[PDB]
RNA sequence: AAAAAAAAAA
RNA sequence: AAAAAAAAAA
RNA sequence: AAAAAAAAAA
RNA sequence: AAAAAAAAAA
RNA sequence: AAAAAAAAAA
RNA sequence: AAAAAAAAAA
RNA sequence: AAAAAAAAAA
RNA sequence: AAAAAAAAAA
RNA sequence: AAAAAAAAAA
RNA sequence: AAAAAAAAAA
RNA sequence: AAAAAAAAAA
RNA sequence: AAAAAAAAAA
RNA sequence: AAAAAAAAAA
RNA sequence: AAAAAAAAAA
């Protein structure tokens, strides 16, 4: 009931409840990649279940959403850009997303949303997306839905 | 953007976002206990981390309301009952909040309400309440704030 | 109902309902410390746990405010004064809550209010405060929620 | 004052303000006893006196309303049954107030209530009512008003 | 009564009033810190006591929030980083919130706040939280309730 | 931003702050003096700065108001009487506020409010006023701003 | 005209103005007599002028009202009496004004008001009132204009 | 707030 | 009147 | 309620 | 009329 | 009151 | 929100 | 827009 | 603007 | 503010 | 007209 | 009409 | 709330 | 519906 | 919501 009060209150309980000791968990998973000149880097799902992010309990996740950033200086005389491009297990996509830094100290960020259609559940050895990028490591944040 | 969209959109991230790997998380954790007959089960917080629960990556809690049910069928001739008595690292209280069932094939609960002033943080070694009953196992719901 | 009705009436009671045979109480404690010139006298918690008061059969208390009164006349040719300073378990103050008497034949006078925040229950061997006054008695109300 | 507020802060005490150690209290007390096939037994005020509720500092009481339910099961082939007859230092009552099972494995329940004119205070030799049952054990709850 | 006044007023005062002469006081205090690569600091609570910020009077104080800023230069390649897990004397978090900058030049910066629950005193031995960064010191703001 | 939030939860700190180590107090400083019959004492500035106060770190203070309490009893027949007389670096006043007492059992008292055009900073050798009374220690509270 | 102006401005002067270098004055004179048991006192309008109240270039003075305080306490056992009878240059007054404390610790006070047609100039010669009293000296406060 | 004395004003 | 603790209610 | 000092905010 | 200083007031 | 120059501001 | 290209509609 | 300093005005 | 701490008020 | 996941409610 | 994809905008 | 005791009710 | 029985009423 | 934790937004 | 007991208040 909220409060103004400062001592112990009873609680007039019913019948036992539904119940559930292993919910879902809505999140914002961050992790880094390492990435090499001018070769794409798949990202696995894997990488989301761990018990760095409280997730180690779980064995699926949807993606809702996937963000990246540059996360190391580009090379000497070059802005940062980063590219994304999408993949599913019933058919990868070609598009390329790509976002550049304006600036040459700035980092350079882009990311792409999954439609509901295709919002399915992904387990470890699957992948998320292809990254490209002319910095050394790019950092990611994807917002999904452990399950 | 919720939908109606079909494919995959570029979303136009900008600099890199606070992030936490680490949340907090509001749950009701379902346990038993076993109690024996005329004796006082002092429940412990260590109960609450736990894989079974996902939150063995958690060392504290901040416990917000109790509530308990008889698990197991009451003695003959008798009518169920739980008693819980609420229990606090800075000086315990001497409160019996109790529930009876009306029905002898019923189950018997109660609960009690922590206030504000009381919600600190709990470990592994702490303990929540003392629980009373005539049945040999009590089913405890516990509504909580892990961090 | 409250009446009109001149005899016993009839209640249609229905299931067992919650009940609990030792309840909290809010009250507000009166007793009186000796006090010594020139020396901080530590109230302890105990002293509110007693059968004057009905309160022997508790063993915590939340404290919510002090006020205290010079409860014996002062030396000669001086006013009445009397300070409080709050203690607490997590860390004491330094604030010294000062009253003084505008009429050598009158009680000084003062109090403070516990914030919510540091609202959590003290034990028997715990301390309230530390009063100072050149009266050799000091009388305190303290305004508390037994549990 | 409530708060928002987290620090200790001054009350501006006045006069010393009248006192009292030993108030009245407010309560529902719950007991049982034991009963005999078809021989009424006299429920003693003195049950409502005791350290196990927080009332053995008391040596008056008030009884405004009395409620009891059946506390063990029936004989074989019968439902529950209580009756309650109300009893006074200025007269005993002739009624019989009674509750009966709708289903073998449910309480029995009734009470009556005590009007205004009838209230005047009782002490341990007094009895409050006669319980009647083909249950061995009856379970009250009565309000009052200790003094 | 502010002015327009050019002269000394008299003051009708009346009876000697309430007075404290060591108040509270709510600060915003602004202090350094030096951390290694890979290594956690604790941050004292100590460190708000000092005539530096004319608080060396105190001996307690009640912490509200946390902000970290990087102090010094990130390693080359790298953009700064800073996180931030909260420590409690009744159980310690497990949050490790992190701010991370845009711009290789710029400073990182993340706060947390504390919920009133958790505004008890701390002192001088007591830690505030954990600070991690690639930078070699990390400036911290600590709003509080010095009392 | 104020609660019913039971856990830390993530400020989004900004730019580096403006800061101050050492700010600016109002306050109202109690302290008392010695007086002798028929002498008029000079209340020091010096006074107002000390670690009984939480003051030592300052060197400068605005005084604003100024307000006397006789503190110890007049002498036998008399009524007790207090005067004060401004004092100004830039030219002293010859005003002699005045209170004396209408009962022989209580303080006499009087204040005075120096005008904004009169509030610049004083240091520990100037002086505040002129006491005079015909008792032998005057209780003063005066209001200022610690600079 | 007030200011929010950091800098003297140019007045724009005319013609040289009205002037008086010795301008009437209305003021409150507080000033004490000592009178004997059973004796009146007559008070000199003299004692009005004098450097001790900045007066002392004055000559004459219109009295508007008078109002007196017992000074010292009463002889044991009594009450503290003031009466005032009026004096005038054009006829005497027989009236007997007079005052008496309620509490034996506290001043008696009386005073009257001189009316419009009987406001004239006095000057040192003449006598305000006579004063008679218990107390063995009397305080007043006359309302008066000098010119 | 209203008045009176000294000062000030569009 | 508004709150909190105990009791009571259509 | 209005102000000033320290803190906080959409 | 509005202000400030001294005085006065229901 | 309106303007211009210097200063100041939510 | 308004437009244009591809798709869709009562 | 409001203020202050210098200038200007019916 | 709203809050809290210190100060101030008809 | 609106949504979704976990928690809470008259 | 309303939607979705690509483009455009104060 | 309003109340109290016994009975009755959507 | 409406009724009936016993009691009560301006 | 209102709240709190995680996520999302013009 | 209304009451009573304990506590609190402009
Ligand atoms: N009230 C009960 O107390 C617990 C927490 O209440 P609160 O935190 O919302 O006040 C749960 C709620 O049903
Ligand atoms: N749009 C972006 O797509 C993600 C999920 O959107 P939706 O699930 O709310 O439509 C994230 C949001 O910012
Ligand atoms: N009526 C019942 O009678 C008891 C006291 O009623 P009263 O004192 O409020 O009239 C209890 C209430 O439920
Ligand atoms: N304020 C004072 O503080 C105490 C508790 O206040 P609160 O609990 O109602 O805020 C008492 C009250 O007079
Ligand atoms: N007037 C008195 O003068 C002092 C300062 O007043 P001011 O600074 O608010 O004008 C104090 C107040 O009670
Ligand atoms: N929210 C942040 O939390 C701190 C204290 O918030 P609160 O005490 O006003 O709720 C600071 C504020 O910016
Ligand atoms: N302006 C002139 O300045 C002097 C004082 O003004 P002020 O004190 O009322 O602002 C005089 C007035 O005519």
């Amino acid at each position: 009931t909220g409060d103004n009060s400062n001592v112990v209150t009873m609680i007039r309980a019913g019948s036992y409840p539904k119940v559930n000791p292993t919910p879902t968990w809505v999140r914002a998973i961050p992790f880094e990649v390492s990435v090499q000149s001018g070769i794409a880097f798949k990202v696995p799902v894997g990488s989301l279940f761990s018990a760095n992010f409280r997730t180690d309990s779980f064995t699926s996740v949807t993606v809702m959403s996937v963000r990246a950033w540059t996360q190391l200086t580009p090379p000497v005389n070059e802005y940062s850009f980063v590219r994304l491009k999408p993949l599913f297990k019933t058919g990868d996509s070609t598009e390329e997303f790509e976002g550049r830094a304006s600036n040459i100290n700035t980092r350079a960020s882009v990311g792409y949303r999954i439609p509901t259609n295709l919002r399915q559940n992904t387990v470890a050895a699957d992948n998320v997306c292809e990254v490209r990028s002319n910095c050394r490591q790019v950092a990611l944040v994807i917002s999904c839905c452990f399950n």
